[PDB]
C-alpha cells in the first residue's frame, strides 16, 4: 500500500529509489498509482505553455509556470528551451552551422560526455528522406554526425521486443520479451501492452543498460516515461537533471516518443498525414538541442537518435482468416496480425493436433499470404525459437498482410474500410520494417555514413560510450568500432582450442570394409607420390586461413587439388570444406559410371569413416558431397570429390536444393563476382538454441549407424569487394554472403517445389540467408583469421547480412 497523503514538495522527478508505503514523485509513479496526492499540481505544471514569448523576458518568477523566462531561470535550469533565443538574441541550434566536435567541450565538473538516447517509435528508415524540409533538427544530427542508411530491428518487429533488445543487446528469445503480448506456460500468465502483469519483473531477463550502469557505479536517469507526461515536460526534466550538482547528475538519459508509430498505424507510412507527426518530433529534438546549447552542453553530450522498427502499408482488405483453412478456430488462441503464434485455447488441451493444423495451413491457396513453421524451422537468422513463451507453431506473414482467426475479428466500417492503414511486426529483413540510427557528439565520427547494422549491436556501443563493461550479449563487440572517433573496443582473436592433425597416406584399400563401391578407378593418382600433400592447395583454396576450432575435438586437415577440408574424426565428416572457384571455371558432369561412386580415404582409418552400407539400408536418407564433383578441375581430380571424407547425409528432398546449388549457383556466383571462395559444412542444432550441439544433444543418425545427421548445411561465399579483382588476388575489403539451409525430409516450405529447381530453390535460399557470425555460433568455428584487414573490419564483415531486398 502507498500512503498517498505525503507530498512531492521539492521532490519532483527525484531520482531517489522510493517504495511503499512511501508515495513517489518520479516519472513512473502514475504508472504504479503511487504518486503523492499533489504530484500533478506540483510536478506537471502547464501554465503558459512550453515557450518563452517576448512579453515574458525578465518576468518575475511565478512557480506556477510550466517553464521560466525570468533572469534566474538559467542557473536553476528552469528556462523554457527557447529562453535565450527569445530573450537574449541567441540562435536556435538548428540555425547554427555544423562544426566538427573533435574533443568533448564540457563545463567543469563533467568527467565524461553524458549519453542521451532519443528513441522514436515506428520511425521507418525511409522517413529520413523527407530531409530538412520536414525535420531540420534531425537532418542536422544526421548529416553532421554519424548515420546508417538504416538499422535492422529484431523479429518480431514490434516495440516491446525491440526496445528491450536495444536496452540489453539480446535477442528476444534470450531476454524474454518475445512479443508485445505473450503467454508463459510456466507462470500460466499473459503479458499484455495494457495491464499490470507487464510490470512484474519475472518477465524481464538479461541485464538492461540502466542496471549495467548502476552496478558499475554510473548514474542513470529514468529510462521510462508515463504516457501522461507530455514530451515537453520529459525534455525539461532531462535538462533539469543535467543541471544537477556534480554528485547527483546522471551520466545516461533516455527520451521516448510514441510517435510516429501511432500516426503510421492510422494513416500508413506514405500518408500525407505523416508530415505533421514528423514535424512534431523534430520540434521536440530542437527543444532538446536548444536546451542543451543553453546549458553549454551541445558540444559535450553524445546523442543517439534511434527507432525501434518501421511501418508497412497494411489494411483490413488484406487479411487471411485461419477459418478458411481450419474447421474449429474457436479451440485455438492466435496471436494475430503481422505474425501468427498458435496454441490451444485451453492450455495443454490434449485434443490439440499441431501436425494436422500445419498440414491444413500448408500451400493451400496459390497466393497464400503467410507460411506456417514449427519454430525450429524458422530461418536461423531470426533467432526466434529458444524460449518457452514462443509457441511451437508460428506463421510468418507476407509483408502488407494480416492473419486473423476468423472474419469476426475484423471490424470493417460502413465504408467497408478499416480504421488503420499501417502496421509492422513482419520478418526483420523486410525493407518497410527497417528503422533509423544517427549518432551525434564528440565520440561519434563527423559527417560519416556507415553501413546498416543490427540493433543488438548498440548495447555494447552504449557501454563503450559510458565506459562500462557490457554483460554477456548477442552483439559482436568491435563490429561497430567504425562508428566512433574514440572509445573504440580493442577486440582479441579467440584462441584455437583444437589443433588439427595432418594425416598422410597410411592405410590400404584392403583395410576398408565400408560397403562403398566405385565402378571406376584413377590408377594414375596411385603414381603421384605427393598425392594429397599441401602443395599449393592452401594458398589457392583457403584464402583467409583455416577456421579455428574453438572446442575440444579431434580432426584432420585433408588436402586436394580442388579443395581443402577439416575432417572431424568424431562426427565422421568435415566441419568445413573450403574451395575457390574462378570466374572462368568449367562445370562438368558426373560420368554415368561414377554416379554411385564412393571411395575410401587412405588417410583416415576405417573406424573414423562413414560406411556406404548405412546409406544403402536407410530408405529415407541419401548422401551428398560438400565439394561438388561438378566443379572438379579435371576428370582426374574429380575422383577426389567422391571420397567418403567429402560425403555427408542428405535427404533426397534436400539434395534437390543442394545439387542445384552445387551445379548451377556456385558457378553463377563465380561468374558474377569474379570468382568466389566457398566454405560449406554441417550444422547440428537439435535443441534450436542457435549454438553448436555437443554430442549428447544430437538426436538423429543414419539408420543403423553412428553417422549424425545435420539439422542444417551452411555455405559462406567470399569474393573481393572490388569486383575487378579476382577473389584469389584481392588487395582490399571482402564481400560475403552466407546461408544456413534447413536439412528437411520434404520441401513443404516451398510451395512451388513440384516445378523445376530453377523455379524455387533460390527463393528458399534467400529466405535462409545468414551472417557468418550466425554460423560461428552454430559451429564453434572462427573464420577469416588470416587476412590483410583489421580485426574490427573483419568483425563488421562477419555481422553482415545479405538480405536480397
Ligand atoms: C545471446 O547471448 C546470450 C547471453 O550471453 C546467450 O544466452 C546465454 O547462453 C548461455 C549458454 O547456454 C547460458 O548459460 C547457461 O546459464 C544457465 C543459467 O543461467 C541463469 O543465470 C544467468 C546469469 O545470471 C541468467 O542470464 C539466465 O537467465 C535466463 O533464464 C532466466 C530465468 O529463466 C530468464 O529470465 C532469462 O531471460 C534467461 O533465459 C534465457 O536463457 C535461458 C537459458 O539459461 C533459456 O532457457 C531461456 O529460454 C532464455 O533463452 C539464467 O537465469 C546455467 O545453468 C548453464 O550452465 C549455462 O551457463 C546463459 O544463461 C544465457 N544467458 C541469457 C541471458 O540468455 C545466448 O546463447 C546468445 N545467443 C546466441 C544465438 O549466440
Ligand atoms: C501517511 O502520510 C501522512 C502524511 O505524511 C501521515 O500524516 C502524518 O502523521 C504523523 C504521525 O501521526 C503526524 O505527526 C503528522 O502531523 C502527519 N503529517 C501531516 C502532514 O499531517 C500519516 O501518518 C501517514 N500514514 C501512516 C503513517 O500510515
Ligand atoms: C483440414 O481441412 C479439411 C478440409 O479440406 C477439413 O475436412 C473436414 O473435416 C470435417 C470433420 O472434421 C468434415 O465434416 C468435413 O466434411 C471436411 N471438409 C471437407 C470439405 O472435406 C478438416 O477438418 C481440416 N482439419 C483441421 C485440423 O482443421
Ligand atoms: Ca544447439
Ligand atoms: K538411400
Ligand atoms: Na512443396
Ligand atoms: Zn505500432
Amino acid at each position: 500500500w502507498t500512503n498517498t497523503s505525503g507530498s512531492c514538495k521539492g521532490r519532483c522527478f527525484e531520482l531517489q529509489e522510493v517504495g511503499p508505503p512511501d508515495c513517489r514523485c518520479d516519472n513512473l509513479c502514475k504508472s504504479y498509482s503511487s504518486c503523492c496526492h499533489d504530484f500533478d499540481e506540483l510536478c506537471l505544471k502547464t501554465a503558459r505553455g512550453w515557450e518563452c514569448t517576448k512579453d515574458r523576458c525578465g518576468e518575475v518568477r511565478n512557480e506556477e509556470n510550466a517553464c521560466h523566462c525570468s533572469e534566474d531561470c538559467l542557473s536553476r535550469g528552469d528556462c523554457c528551451t527557447n529562453y535565450q533565443v527569445v530573450c537574449k538574441g541567441e540562435s536556435h541550434w538548428v540555425d547554427d552551422d555544423c562544426e566538427e566536435i573533435r574533443v568533448p567541450e564540457c563545463p567543469a565538473g563533467f568527467v565524461r560526455p553524458p549519453l542521451i538516447i532519443f528513441s522514436v517509435d515506428g520511425f521507418r528508415a525511409s522517413y529520413m528522406k523527407k530531409g530538412s524540409k520536414v525535420m531540420p533538427n534531425i537532418e542536422k544530427l544526421r548529416s553532421c554526425g554519424t548515420h546508417a542508411p538504416y538499422m535492422r530491428p529484431v523479429y518480431p518487429t514490434k516495440t516491446f521486443p525491440n526496445l528491450y533488445t536495444l536496452a540489453t543487446g539480446l535477442y528476444p528469445e534470450s531476454h524474454g520479451i518475445v512479443g508485445n503480448s505473450m503467454y508463459d506456460p510456466v507462470f500460466d500468465a499473459t503479458f499484455h501492452l495494457r495491464g499490470r502483469e507487464k510490470f512484474n519483473h519475472r518477465w524481464w531477463g538479461g541485464q538492461p543498460l540502466w542496471i549495467t550502469a548502476t552496478k558499475q557505479g554510473v548514474r542513470a536517469g529514468t529510462f521510462f516515461w508515463s504516457v501522461s507526461i507530455p514530451h515537453e515536460r520529459r525534455i525539461l526534466t532531462i535538462l533539469q537533471w543535467l543541471s544537477l550538482p556534480d554528485n547527483e547528475r546522471p551520466s545516461v538519459y533516455a527520451f521516448y516518443s510514441e510517435q510516429p508509430d501511432f500516426s503510421g498505424h492510422k494513416y500508413g507510412p506514405f500518408g500525407p498525414e505523416m508530415t505533421n507527426p514528423l514535424r512534431e518530433i523534430d520540434k521536440t529534438v530542437g527543444q532538446l538541442m536548444d536546451g542543451l546549447k543553453q546549458l553549454k552542453l551541445h558540444r559535450c553530450v553524445n546523442v543517439i537518435f534511434v527507432g525501434d522498427h518501421g511501418m508497412e502499408d497494411v489494411t483490413c482488405d488484406r487479411t487471411e482468416f485461419l477459418s478458411n483453412y481450419l474447421t474449429n478456430v474457436d479451440d485455438i488462441t492466435l496471436v494475430p496480425g503481422t505474425l501468427g503464434r498458435i496454441r490451444p485455447k485451453i492450455p495443454n488441451n490434449l485434443k490439440y493436433d499441431p501436425k494436422a493444423i500445419i498440414a491444413n495451413l500448408t500451400c493451400k491457396k496459390p497466393d497464400q499470404h503467410f507460411k506456417p513453421y514449427m519454430k525450429q524451422h524458422l530461418p536461423k537468422r531470426l533467432h526466434y525459437a529458444n524460449n518457452r513463451r514462443i509457441e511451437d507453431l508460428h506463421l510468418l506473414v507476407e509483408r502488407r498482410w494480416h492473419v486473423a482467426r476468423k472474419p469476426l475479428d475484423v471490424y470493417k466500417k460502413p465504408s467497408g474500410k478499416c480504421f488503420f492503414q499501417g502496421d509492422h511486426g513482419f520478418d526483420n529483413k523486410v525493407n518497410s520494417m527497417q528503422t533509423v540510427f544517427v549518432g551525434y557528439g564528440p565520440t561519434f565520427k563527423y559527417r560519416t555514413k556507415v553501413p546498416p547494422f543490427e540493433n543488438i549491436e548498440l548495447y555494447n556501443v552504449m557501454c563503450d560510450l559510458l565506459g562500462l563493461k557490457p554483460a554477456p550479449n548477442n552483439g559482436t563487440h568491435g563490429s561497430l568500432n567504425h562508428l566512433l572517433r574514440t572509445n573504440t573496443f580493442r577486440p582479441t582473436l579467440p584462441e584455437e582450442v583444437s589443433r588439427p592433425n595432418y594425416p598422410g597416406i597410411m592405410y590400404l584399400q584392403s583395410d576398408f570394409d565400408l560397403g562403398c563401391t566405385c565402378d571406376d578407378k584413377n590408377k594414375l593418382e596411385e603414381l603421384n607420390k605427393r598425392l594429397h600433400t599441401k602443395g599449393s592447395t592452401e594458398e589457392r583454396h583457403l584464402l583467409y586461413g583455416r577456421p579455428a576450432v574453438l572446442y575440444r575435438t579431434s580432426y584432420d586437415i585433408l588436402y586436394h587439388t580442388d579443395f581443402e577440408s577439416g575432417y572431424s574424426e568424431i562426427f565422421l565428416m568435415p566441419l568445413w570444406t573450403s574451395y575457390t572457384i574462378s570466374k572462368q571455371a568449367e562445370v562438368s558432369s558426373i560420368p554415368e559410371h561414377l554416379t554411385n561412386c564412393v571411395r575410401p580415404d587412405v588417410r583416415v582409418s576405417p573406424g573414423f569413416s562413414q560406411n556406404c552400407l548405412a546409406y544403402k539400408n536407410d530408405k529415407q536418407m541419401s548422401y551428398g558431397f560438400l565439394f561438388p564433383p561438378y566443379l572438379s578441375s579435371s576428370p582426374e581430380a574429380k575422383y577426389d570429390a567422391f571420397l567418403v571424407t567429402n560425403m555427408v547425409p542428405m535427404y533426397p528432398a534436400f539434395k534437390r536444393v543442394w545439387t542445384y546449388f552445387q551445379r548451377v549457383l556456385v558457378k553463377k556466383y563465380a561468374s558474377e563476382r569474379n570468382g568466389v571462395n566457398v566454405i560449406s559444412g554441417p550444422i547440428f542444432d537439435y535443441n534450436y538454441n542457435g549454438l553448436r550441439d555437443i554430442e549428447d544433444e544430437i538426436k538423429q543418425y543414419v539408420e543403423g549407424s553412428s553417422i549424425p545427421v545435420p539439422t542444417h548445411y551452411y555455405s559462406i561465399i567470399t569474393s573481393c569487394l572490388d569486383f575487378t579483382q579476382p577473389a584469389d588476388k584481392c588487395d582490399g575489403p571482402l564481400s560475403v554472403s552466407s546461408f544456413i539451409l534447413p536439412h528437411r525430409p520434404d520441401n513443404d516450405e516451398s510451395c512451388n517445389s513440384s516445378e523445376d529447381e530453377s523455379k524455387w530453390v533460390e527463393e528458399l535460399m534467400k529466405m535462409h540467408t545468414a551472417r557468418v557470425r550466425d554460423i560461428e555460433h552454430l559451429t564453434g568455428l572462427d573464420f577469416y583469421r588470416k587476412t590483410s584487414r583489421s580485426y574490427s573490419e573483419i568483425l563488421t564483415l562477419k555481422t553482415y547480412l545479405h538480405t536480397y531486398e
